[PDB]
């Protein structure tokens, strides 16, 4: 494999097609994900539209954060009923806690975080991997925790069951049907030819970090950034794992 010199921690790059790594460092090491546990929410609320359980057009009222400071829908507009298309864009968007936390518990209540540790046992990831909460913010001080290996065949199940996940995350904005506007903070979109996705995340423990993915000419990979030094790099560190990635 080709000398990188990632800002990153754990990082690496797979082709989609085969599940094999192009580039890995740390692979196998549990790391903190943080708002990367939005993922597993969308798949589980994308699931639940296609088992007639779950409608875009309902209305839910945004759930309060026990700490009003983290990033929230609610801080950005002072509007607490949102519909679950719109609470699931500014989930993949802008990663709203708040979004996130709303639809996991709409799903499953308290019991949301067992749902997606059985999504994850069901998806192949291995048992290093705990989801703690919808958002992945802390929980009773627990925190999400999984590796690169895990965390691409989370992507790549998510991509290949719900391929239209991409339609949202591969908007710079999106704009709900009332005139919201909600800007991803995946500040790659137009930069990479060929990238759509997948999802930014950051806290202090888990450094930043974005799952990215690209697609030419029938080829798919997927990338993993854990633990990058600035919100910038965990992006430079993306944009050497994808020319890995389509040598
Ligand atoms: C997901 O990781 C989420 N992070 C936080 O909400 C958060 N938690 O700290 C305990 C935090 C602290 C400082 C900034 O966020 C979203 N992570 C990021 C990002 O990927 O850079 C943004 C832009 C929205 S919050």
């Amino acid at each position: 494999q080709p000398n990188l010199y990632l800002s990153a921690n754990a990082a690496a790059v797979y082709s989609v097609e085969n599940g094999e790594a192009l580039y890995e460092q740390n692979a196998d090491k549990v790391m903190p994900i943080a708002s990367l546990s939005k993922l597993m929410t969308a798949f589980l609320v994308l699931e639940a539209v296609d088992n007639n359980e779950l409608s875009w057009d309902e209305k839910l009222d945004l759930v309060r954060l026990d700490d009003p400071s983290a990033v929230s829908l609610y801080a950005i507009t002072q509007k607490r009923t949102w519909s679950v298309r719109d609470l699931y864009s500014a989930m993949l968007t802008m990663s709203a806690n708040d979004a996130a936390e709303t639809l996991g518990d709409r799903l499953d209540g308290a019991d949301f975080p067992k749902e997606m540790n059985n999504q994850a046992k069901k998806l192949g990831m291995s048992s290093k991997t705990t989801f703690v909460s919808a958002s992945g913010l802390d929980v009773d001080g627990k925190s999400a925790v999984s590796t690169t290996k895990d965390l691409f065949l989370l992507s790549s199940k998510l991509i290949s069951t719900h391929p239209e996940v991409l339609e949202t995350t591969s908007k710079p904005t999106v704009t709900t049907d009332k005139g919201a506007k909600l800007e991803s903070t995946n500040d790659l979109l137009g930069s990479i030819q060929g990238l759509d996705g997948l999802k930014t995340g950051f806290t202090d423990e888990a450094g930043y970090c974005f799952i990215g993915t690209a697609e030419r000419g029938g080829k798919r990979v997927i990338s993993i950034v854990l633990d990058a030094g600035t919100a910038e790099k965990r992006f430079k560190d993306t944009e050497k794992l994808m020319e890995v990635g389509f040598k």
